[PDB]
Order: C-alpha cells, then structure tokens, then sequence
C-alpha cells in the first residue's frame, strides 16, 4: 500500500483506482491525473471515499478530510481540507503522456507510437497496461463447443450466441476442456490438438487469460561502454568460419547491450552461435519470443557448441513439438535455448535475444528481470515484422515503434549491419536493398533467372475477413504444368482462407508470410492475394520474397510492388 511514484519517484500511498495498473503517483502528479482524466478514484491505505453510511461519492474533486476519514460537500464537517488543492492531493509524503497511455485502449497506433517514445517508467506502464488491457478483451469473446466429431483432423462448431466469435487461424490458439491448447483451420474446419485426444462432444475451448504480472526491470538496462572486453576471455584460434565476426564480437564485450541489425540469410543465427565459440569458456542463454526462433538457434548449435553443454529448456505445460537433441530443463549448462515466457531465473555473461522484430516491451521487460547478465546481444531486423498487437485495429505500428530495440535501429543506426545476403538470388536482394534497407543489403549470389513476377488481380473471395483469391491459385495451376521443377515449391500468401484453399487445389506445402519468418525454401510461389494494408505491408513483402534461395514467382494484385520486383514478367 506504500510505493513510488510511476513519472518522478516521489514516494507515496496515492495509487489511481481507475487505472487499470494501480499506478503509485506522488500528490502534485496524482493531481494533474485526476483533473486532465475521466480517472477520480484515489487510492492508498483505504480508499479515497466518503466515509458517510449510503454516500457513492468517490471522485477525489468532490472529497475532503475531517478528522482522520474523508467526506464530500455534503458530509464534511465546518473543519475539513479538500484533498483536491494546491495542485496536489493529499496523501504521505506530501504528465499528458501518462494520461493518455492510462486512458487510451491500444486500438490506434499512436497509442503504441506514444508507448515507444515516452520515459523508460512510462514504457513499463504502458506495456503492463497494454497486456492487461489485451487480456481483459480475451474474456469478452464467446465460448466455441463441439457439436460433432468428423475425423481425425476436421470437426464442426457450436458458439455461443451474444458474444461475438473470435476469427479461426494459427494466430489465436485456444485452451480446450483441460484437454490441452488446440487451434482451427479453414462449414468443415480443422482442430489442431497440441495434446492427441478423442474431441468429446459437450467439451468446450476457452482464450485462457495469463494473467499480467508487473514489469520491475527495464526494457533495455542503461547502456554501459568500457575500453576493453569486460568479464568474457577472448580465444586467437577462432576457426576462420566466424574471422569477419571478431570486431563485432569484441564490440559485444566492449558494451553492456549491443544491437545486430541482420537482414534474412545475412548470418544472424551464424553470429550468435560464433559469439560462444570467440568467448568459449562464456555460458550463454539463447532466448527468442518463439519457439521456432529457439529451436533456429539449437540446430544452429548442434552444428557448431559440444552438445553436453547445451539444455532446451521447455515450459512443464509443453505448447508444440518442440527440440529434442539436447538435454530437456538443465538450467545450468553452459548453453540454455528457451523462449522468454520460460526463462528461469538466473544469470550468463552473454545473453543473445533473437527476432527483436518480434519482441514486445514486455518481453524485453521479462527477459532483463529474469537475466542479470554482464552483455546482453538484440539480434534482428526491423524491416521484418512485429508481434501481433491483437487490439490494434487503426493506423500502421511503423518499425521504429515495434520496441525499444528497433526504435533505436531506426533512429541511430544499429551497432551491427550483417550487410551481406548470401540466401537469395541477386533479384530479390536487388529488390529488398532498395524497398527497406536503403541499398545497404548486398546480394553474394548470382540472379538466378528463376525470379517471375505477374499482375493478376483476378478475384477477391473472403471466408469471414481473411481473404481467397482462386484466379490467382488457377494462374499458380496453369505455372506449375509448365515448370515442373515448382511442384516442391512453398506456397506463400499473407492469408490462412488463401493457404487453406492452394493447399486442397495445388498440393504444395503451405506458409503465410508472418509464419515464414526465419526459414527458406528452393522454391517460394506468393499470391499477394488482396491489396490491402496487410498484403501491402513493405515488412511483411519483404520477408515474403526473402524466403527463396533458387526461385520466386509472385502473382502480384499491388502495381506499386508490382513494378518495385526486380524480376522477369510472365504473361497470361
Ligand atoms: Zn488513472
Ligand atoms: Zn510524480
Ligand atoms: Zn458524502
């Protein structure tokens, strides 16, 4: 019931009721809270309301003190102080961007612009509020029950009528009952059971709401930089695979916190492993938002660092098949691969984050209060995309507004450009390098001449709002009879409706762009599908094409990227 206070420090009881974080704010900020706000609650030991028996008064404008309690106009005695004067509140010890982050309901993007160029405190608040808020939302879906059973992998659904019914896709994974997580795939749906249990009929599936914690550590430490490698021991028989590495590995010791930015198939994963083979003795915790980005930097592992040193540590309540290579929760090997919702309570000398795209302000929060650690290393790319913001709904989160990290990428520069692609062929580097990386991104290899683009509306279905477009699926048809080679192909789109619907037509292997992230196939067909805000996205594009090591074909509904894609035009 005693704390500081979320702006300056001061000490106080003073909480705000309203705000969804009972935030501790000191008496002359509480104040300039309450009169700017819709947010009149205050309170500290007991709260702030009229002590008289059937009086509702509670908006500490409209309160007073008399003795020791607190009263409105109405109830106060001849001797009674207004809590609500001076420009302060009374309370022990006796701004505008902390009203809006309490006030706001994270639908806009400037709501996340604000969260992301405010005080480091405020970014805290911000992030707890954010989640708090995003999880009371998950309440006010409706329950889905299973009315019949079809097969192994197909079922149909009864919802509960009032509340509205949440869109099925790989992005919003339920929790069935406690028959384990589940999720649905484009009436015939797909159950996608992590756990392999029989779907009784009458059992029914819930958006479980992990409760918020509160955010004690900050999201980026304060930097630190020193004149030479502090706390790690440096080899000079580093193999010559990782010799271009060495002055950005000593960069890494040389700094608190460094940030890599690397764009796709520039060595990311390369550098982070090759970090612990320059600092040998060092032990490292490997940490991404996902557990395919963990699981990235395990095989990368395997590959180079002594297995017996290396532990995947997985959550007791297991999500999806996960690594298996390794030694299962061995907390204090010299090598941890753990997602940052398990992160156990230690500490490293290096603590590699990986996919900092990905990364919320929370996350960054969770990781610095669950690591104390001598170098904490950021890697990613800000021109690939950002966690979901499930609430966000109005305006684009630009790049610099993803977290704390990316924000600084974007504003001055990155510690670290891996400025080299050696994945794809030169057409689509040639194509990235100019769309987001200011032509700073080189291409190692050759152009294939397996890189085609066609403009091809064709027609857009939608199954709820995510969006089919069988014209271009039947161009993709007609492609693949004339290129044989394709018949492996990925087959790519920014839409699930899109992918459902290639995979029963076409037969490929199948991939929305936002699930693509981090591999790389031969073989990448991409039907923009639409030419909304989503398939338009400069990010999303980008890593859409960055998939292809040997060939692309993209049907493309936007003339803009369109015309931008350095590749040979089809016709038809
Ligand atoms: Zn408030
Ligand atoms: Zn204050
Ligand atoms: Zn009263």
């Amino acid at each position: 019931a005693v704390g500081a206070c979320v702006l300056c420090n001061s000490q106080t009881s003073l909480r705000c009721g309203a705000c969804i974080r009972r935030p501790f704010l000191c008496c002359k900020c509480c104040y300039d809270h309450v009169i700017s706000t819709s947010h009149k609650l205050v309170l500290s030991v007991n709260p702030y309301v009229c002590n008289a028996p059937g009086c509702d008064v509670t908006d500490v404008t409209q309160l007073y003190l008399g003795g020791m309690s607190y009263y409105c106009k109405s109830h106060k005695p001849p001797i009674s102080f207004p809590l609500c004067a001076n420009g302060q509140v009374f309370g022990l010890y006796k701004v505008t961007d902390f009203n809006a982050i309490a006030t706001c309901d994270w639908t806009n993007a400037g709501d996340y612009i604000l969260a992301n160029t405010c005080t480091e405190r405020l970014k805290l608040f911000a992030a707890e509020t954010l989640k708090a808020t995003e999880e009371t939302f998950k309440l006010s879906y409706g329950i889905a029950t299973v009315r019949e059973v079809l097969s192994d992998r197909e079922l149909h659904l009864s919802w509960e009528v009032g509340k509205p019914r949440p869109p099925l896709n790989r992005n919003y994974v339920f929790t069935g009952y406690q028959i384990g997580e589940y999720t649905f795939e484009k009436d015939a749906v797909v159950y996608r059971g992590t756990t392999t249990y029989k779907l009784n009929v009458g059992d029914y599936f819930v958006l479980t709401s992990h409760t918020v914690m509160p955010l004690s550590a900050p999201t980026l430490v304060p930097q630190e930089h020193y004149v030479r490698i502090t706390g790690l021991y440096p080899t000079l028989n580093i193999s010559d695979e990782f010799s271009s590495n060495v002055a950005n590995y000593q960069k890494v010791g040389m700094q608190k916190y460094s940030t890599l930015q690397g764009p796709p198939g520039t060595g990311k994963s390369h550098f982070a492993i090759g970090l612990a083979l320059y600092y040998p003795s060092a032990r490292i915790v490997y940490t991404a938002c996902s557990h395919a980005a963990v699981d990235a930097l395990c095989e990368k592992a395997l590959k180079y660092l002594p297995i017996d040193k290396c532990s995947r540590i997985i959550p007791a309540r297991a999500r999806v098949e996960c690594f298996d290579k390794f030694k299962v929760n061995s907390t204090l090997e010299q090598y941890v691969f753990c997602t940052v919702n398990a992160l156990p309570e230690t500490t490293a000398d290096i603590v590699v984050f990986d996919e900092i795209s990905m990364a919320t302000n929370y996350d960054l929060s969770v990781v610095n209060a669950r690591l104390r650690a001598k170098h904490y290393v950021y890697i990613g790319d800000p021109a690939q995309l950002p966690a979901p913001r499930t609430l966000l709904t109005k305006g684009t989160l630009e790049p610099e507004y993803f977290n704390s990290v990316c924000r600084l990428m974007k504003t001055i520069g990155p510690d670290m450009f891996l400025g080299t692609c050696r994945r794809c062929p030169a057409e689509i580097v040639d194509t990235v390098s100019a769309l987001v990386y200011d032509n700073k991104l080189k291409a190692h290899k050759d152009k294939s001449a397996q890189c085609f683009k066609m403009f091809y509306k064709g027609v857009i279905t939608h199954d709820v709002s995510s969006a089919i477009n069988r014209p271009q699926i039947g161009v993709v048809r007609e492609f693949l009879t004339r290129n044989p080679a394709w018949r492996k192909a990925v087959f790519i789109s920014p839409y699930n409706s899109q992918n459902a619907v290639a995979s029963k037509i076409l037969g490929l292997p199948t991939q929305t762009v936002d699930s693509s992230q981090g591999s790389e196939y031969d073989y990448v067909i991409f039907t923009q599908t639409t030419e909304t805000a989503h398939s338009c996205n400069v990010n999303r594009f980008n890593v859409a094409i960055t998939r292809a090591k040997v060939g692309i074909l993209c049907i493309m509904s936007d003339r803009d990227l369109y015309d931008k894609l350095q590749f040979t035009s089809l016709e038809i």
